[PDB]
DNA sequence: CCGACCGCGCATCAGC
DNA sequence: GCTGATGCGC
DNA sequence: GTCGG
């Protein structure tokens, strides 16, 4: 919040470029600037001072000077006044509606929550579930609720097969006092990079969680990734908890560290780290870290026994989860 | 200037 | 059906 | 929109 004004401004610009301009690189550019400024330990007094930071350039520095002088940005004022832009930006807040679908809907004259609700037949499944829980999905999850949810997921998985290990990742694993959703990494010894010795490993865990009415809806589901909806149980007479987004990722057991690195994030952290990897001649995904050959074709998986081995390969000091929140 | 910008799972579609 | 491209979301 | 080479 130290430079909250500026970071909010940059994020709104990022959002515009993603949702309206469908310009993903500008979106990332703005997001990177916002990240580096959020980290910066002084109240920025000028654009020039900000432009010192990597990711902040001439244009964002100009914008910062306007913001600091006036408390606002004319470019954003106009955007806010533009109906097409406002509408498109709104609709993308529904899970499953992205920039294109949003713009398509706005061409059909579907512009508001009302419109969506009276045109449910125009929505795919994910989008329908996103509309159903629109309000709920805007609420954050207090950590104390994540702890209750953790306890449920871990216990239920244990009942399915004691050899499963489920790890809560995302902002929770980074120590955040609230989270936008729950991310669960799962492993089981029978699923490795060498073999899938057992089918339905993810399905069985999903079934059990639906069985106990923890998972309530499914947005998408395959052999290794489940994306859906869950809800804590409430007590007699007590108002129900909001429905919450949940993602469960099943990773080969021997690839745990790359998997938990990926799923701990943050997303921007992962992008920065993978980019640095490339500069150092490696490529990192959720499975492996590999060298980039003479040509730039990935080579074979390097051995990894900890998260820190990954950092070591690319010549970064180890960062604890809590310091990966960029 | 001028690319290159992380990397990938699932849903859905077009074209064969 | 299949493969590939595109959208969306992590 | 920013930056490295
Ligand atoms: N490489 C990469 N990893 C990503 C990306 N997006 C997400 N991840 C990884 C990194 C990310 O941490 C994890 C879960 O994604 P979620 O969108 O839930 O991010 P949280 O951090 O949990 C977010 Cl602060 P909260 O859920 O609390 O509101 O997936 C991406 O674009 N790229
Ligand atoms: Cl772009
Ligand atoms: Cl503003
Ligand atoms: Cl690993
Ligand atoms: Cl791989
Ligand atoms: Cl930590
Ligand atoms: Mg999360
Ligand atoms: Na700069
Ligand atoms: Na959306
Ligand atoms: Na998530």
């Amino acid at each position: 919040t130290l430079n909250g004004g500026i970071t909010d401004m940059l994020t709104e610009l990022a959002n515009f470029e993603k949702n309206v301009s469908q310009a993903i690189h500008k979106y990332n550019a703005y997001r990177k600037a916002a990240s580096v400024i959020a980290k910066y330990p002084h109240k920025i007094k000028s654009g020039a001072e900000a432009k010192k930071l990597p990711g902040v350039g001439t244009k964002i520095a100009e914008k910062i000077d306007e913001f600091l002088a006036t408390g606002k940005l004319r470019k954003l004022e106009k955007i806010r006044q533009d109906d097409t832009s406002s509408s498109i930006n709104f609709l993308t807040r529904v899970s499953g509606i992205g920039p294109s679908a949003a713009r398509k809907f706005v061409d059909e004259g579907i512009k508001t929550l009302e419109d969506l609700r009276k045109n449910e037949d125009k929505l795919n499944h994910h989008q329908r579930i996103g509309l159903k829980y629109f309000g709920d999905f805007e609420k954050r999850i207090p950590r104390e609720e994540m702890l209750q949810m953790q306890d449920i997921v871990l216990n239920e998985v244990k009942k399915v097969d004691s050899e499963y290990i489920a790890t809560v990742c995302g902002s929770f694993r980074r120590g955040a006092e609230s989270s936008g959703d729950m991310d669960v990494l799962l492993t089981h010894p029978s699923f490795t990079s060498e073999s899938t010795k057992q089918p339905k490993l993810l399905h069985q865990v999903v079934e059990q969680l639906q069985k106990v009415h923890f998972i309530t809806d499914t947005l998408s589901k395959g052999e290794t990734k489940f994306m859906g909806v869950c809800q804590l149980p409430s007590k007699n007479d007590e108002k129900e908890y909001p429905h919450r987004r949940i993602d469960i990722r099943l990773i080969p057991k021997d690839q745990y560290y790359c998997g938990v690195l990926y799923f701990t994030g943050s997303d921007i952290f992962n992008k920065n780290m993978r980019a640095h990897a490339l500069e150092k001649g490696f490529t990192i995904n959720e499975y492996t870290i590999r060298p980039l050959g003479v040509t730039g074709v990935a080579g074979e998986p390097l051995p990894v026994d900890s998260e820190k081995d990954i950092f070591d390969y690319i010549q970064w000091k180890y960062r604890e989860p809590k310091d990966r929140s960029e």
